[PDB]
């Protein structure tokens, strides 16, 4: 019942197939406001009507999957997703006709093809056709439509459907393929955002991931080549050309977990921050400079989260990697032999077990970095590090003293933030990377006459002003708790056009939520399950709505 209708006319369907379809709706997470979330709208390529439950099954799959990774499992109940029951005359595989005109180019990229049937305007699709038309019927900001798609504005053919891509954060296709295949068009000046992946494909869920990191956390492809330029050094998240340690964006960063410059292949003039990286290779995961740009980019599409603080890490400290002359070389032998000199030194996450009585004497630095995402209020965070017996206790020295140092740090304010994809920018062009950042580092001299036991380990706590556990020695390894949204009727049937998904929270988190007001045109009754600890995998939040 719930749907969207288009209009496309020859420059969207020049051969008449797609002149006015019906596109049913499906809200797989609606956890707030429209207007308070960040908004993904997934379309299906090469799904034919009788296929658009394997389309639903494939978005929910892709999504909570993505939902796994660092930065975005931090937001994970801040974006609400819509599946577009876009239904395609074949098959993807069969090779005629499709929703969306995609073909797969000689370098293998997934392309909008204008060419293959002559819709001249076909990859403006999203944001002249349906962008506007969700933003007016099912987005909750409900923005009339400002100009007919199917005529040529007068002055520009673009600024009419900026509006677009900030109601709605990210567009994605998913094409009904186990082809392996990926593609990222952003380019907002003339109207492009939005991804295409396969449903299908051996890692559908790693390039699904990598594509968004590319499409709305902004960070480039670490696989790329060539010598950055100032402004295009300015204007580039996460990659560098800057060869010195102590001028690169990202230095505050160097010696924190796997972070050290090095070159992204055998003489290439283009830097990362972390060899082992999603965007450099799908198998690995975000690295902290991603993370950090990611979680960034995200807090300007919400209103309510203020810090970020990276998971803090425990390493003896020896003075190895502790200044910027040890971070001069940048080959990959130089990464590695920085990394396994980590693992060598590392005392927190599942090296925890590392300390040992032989630790007397030894220094110990406890490491994170902190962002502030206010640009208004300065912070004050305090560190508390101690040794701990197993048995829970605080270790002393032998004049009983604690084993315990605390250290505060002063974290200033977001100055530059609106320099860094604010709602409404077309681009990022410059920021200070070090605007609202502070690596943070404790580091405490363990007594010659320390009372150590066996089984002896490092605990720690960030804490906010007042006393709040933001991080501890727990944090790294803590256990994660599957959380299942489900959409109701008061009378418990379950809402059409609902595909409530799951995703993942720390062990014992309470969510709180506003709900949204409206779900399409049905009120907010009640939800049970916020405000409570989630201790159960297959926890059910249930939102009901009246009939
Ligand atoms: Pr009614
Ligand atoms: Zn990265």
């Amino acid at each position: 019942e719930q749907s969207i209708q288009l209009t496309l006319g020859p420059w969207y369907s020049n051969d008449g197939k797609y002149s006015n379809p019906t596109i049913p709706v499906y809200t797989i997470q609606k956890t707030r406001s429209d207007t308070e979330n960040m908004v993904v709208v997934v379309c299906g390529e090469g799904y034919t009507k009788s296929q658009q439950g394997k389309f639903i099954n494939d978005v929910k799959r892709l999504w909570q999957d993505a939902m796994k990774y660092e930065p975005y499992r931090s937001y994970a109940d801040r974006f609400n997703v819509y599946a577009l029951c876009t239904a395609s005359e074949s098959t993807f595989d069969n090779g005629g006709s499709t929703f969306f005109d995609v073909i797969v180019d000689k370098y293998n990229s997934p392309v909008i093809s204008n060419n293959l049937h002559g819709s001249q305007w076909k990859n403006h699709i999203f944001e002249r056709c349906i962008g506007p038309e969700f933003i007016e019927k099912i987005h909750d900001a409900h923005i009339k439509k400002k100009c007919d798609p199917n005529t040529i504005p007068s002055g520009s053919e673009y600024e009419p459907y900026y509006y677009v891509h900030d109601y709605i954060a990210q567009f994605a296709m998913v094409v009904n393929t186990k082809s392996d295949f990926g593609g990222a068009y952003n380019n907002r000046e003339y109207g492009f955002h939005y991804f295409i992946s396969p449903s299908d494909s051996y890692r559908a869920s790693k390039t699904f991931a990598h594509e968004f990191g590319h499409g709305l956390l902004g960070l480039g492809d670490e696989y790329s080549n060539g010598y950055l330029l100032d402004d295009k050094e300015l204007k580039s998240l996460n990659l560098s050309s800057v060869e010195d340690p102590e001028k690169i964006k990202w230095r505050q960063l160097l010696g924190f977990r796997n972070t050290y410059t090095c070159r992204n292949a055998y003489g290439s003039k283009m830097l990362v921050s972390s060899y082992e990286c999603i965007m450099r290779d799908t198998n690995y995961q975000f690295c902290e400079v991603c993370r950090l740009q990611g979680f960034k980019r995200m807090s300007q599409l919400v209103k309510d989260v203020d810090l970020y603080v990276a998971t803090p890490e425990v390493k003896e400290y020896t003075g190895a990697y502790s200044k910027p002359s040890d971070f001069t070389d940048l080959e990959t032998s130089s990464y590695y032999n920085y990394t396994y000199n980590r693992n060598d030194r590392l005392l927190s996450g599942n090296s925890k077990s590392r300390f040992n009585t032989n630790m007397n004497g030894k220094k110990i630095e406890l490491r994170t970095v902190i962002q502030n995402i206010s640009d208004k209020n300065a912070r004050q965070l305090k560190f508390k590090m101690w040794i701990k017996h197993s048995d829970g206790s605080v270790a002393t020295d032998s004049s009983g003293n604690p084993l315990q140092t605390v250290q505060t740090f002063d974290i200033p304010v977001w100055n530059d933030k609106a320099n860094f994809w604010p709602l409404g920018a077309l681009d990022h062009i410059k920021s200070d990377f070090n605007s609202g950042l502070k690596s943070c580092s404790l580091i405490y001299q363990i007594p010659s006459d320390a009372q150590l036991k066996s089984g002896d380990t490092v605990a720690f706590q960030v804490l906010d002003e007042n006393g709040n556990v933001l991080a501890d020695d727990n944090t790294e390894t803590q256990r994660y708790t599957t959380v299942s949204i489900q959409y109701k009727f008061e009378d418990g049937s379950e809402i059409p056009n609902t595909a409530g998904g799951t995703f993942t929270v720390p062990y014992g988190t309470k969510l709180d939520l506003t709900p949204a007001k409206t779900l399409y045109d049905y009120e907010f009754i009640k939800v049970d399950g916020l405000n409570k600890p989630i201790v159960s995998d297959g926890t059910v939040v249930t939102y009901y709505y009246k009939n």
